[PDB]
């Protein structure tokens, strides 16, 4: 298992726009488009996100080179930003996929925002960690994906994706 299977498990592949659990415009593996309401307004950004008139369909392998920009971003994003790179550094290799995951889902302002469960992960609280993570809309608002997450912070293993 490895952080491309694991946001694979996550997020299924679609290749028509559809609406994400919020409601905005995505496509591919977990690919937001636009968070405007108009579908008009999502089929302009993937044709320009694909450099060709998608008419609202890709392929798998465009799904799959959207997805690989996306993982990469994130990273980057995690490396580049000041609160969270320090909790990158001082985990191991399966949570940093967790960390991973969450910023995939809810961008770095995001992630950045927990920042009560990122000192927990730092100071290797794992089980105070996992609970002070439920406490938040993520959890509410998709709570079999978090449950998968914070399984793997708590226990540092691919249990929950297996
Ligand atoms: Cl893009
Ligand atoms: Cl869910």
């Amino acid at each position: 298992m490895n952080i491309f299977e694991m946001l694979r498990i996550d997020e299924g592949l679609r290749l028509k726009i559809y609406k994400d659990t919020e409601g905005y415009y995505t496509i591919g593996i977990g690919h937001l488009l636009t968070k405007s309401p108009s579908l008009n307004a999502a089929k302009s950004e993937l044709d320009k996100s694909i450099g060709r008139n998608t008419n609202g369909v890709i392929t798998k392998d465009e799904a799959e080179k959207l997805f690989n920009q996306d993982v990469d971003a994130a990273v980057r994003g995690i490396l580049r930003n000041a609160k969270l790179k320090p909790v990158y550094d001082s985990l191991d290799a399966v949570r940093r996929a967790a960390l991973i995951n969450m910023v995939f889902q809810m961008g770095e302002t995001g992630v950045a925002g927990f920042t009560n469960s990122l000192r927990m992960l730092q100071q290797k609280r794992w089980d105070e960690a996992a609970v002070n993570l439920a406490k938040s809309r993520w959890y509410n608002q998709t709570p079999n994906r978090a449950k998968r997450v914070i399984t793997t912070f708590r226990t540092g293993t691919w249990d929950a994706y297996k």
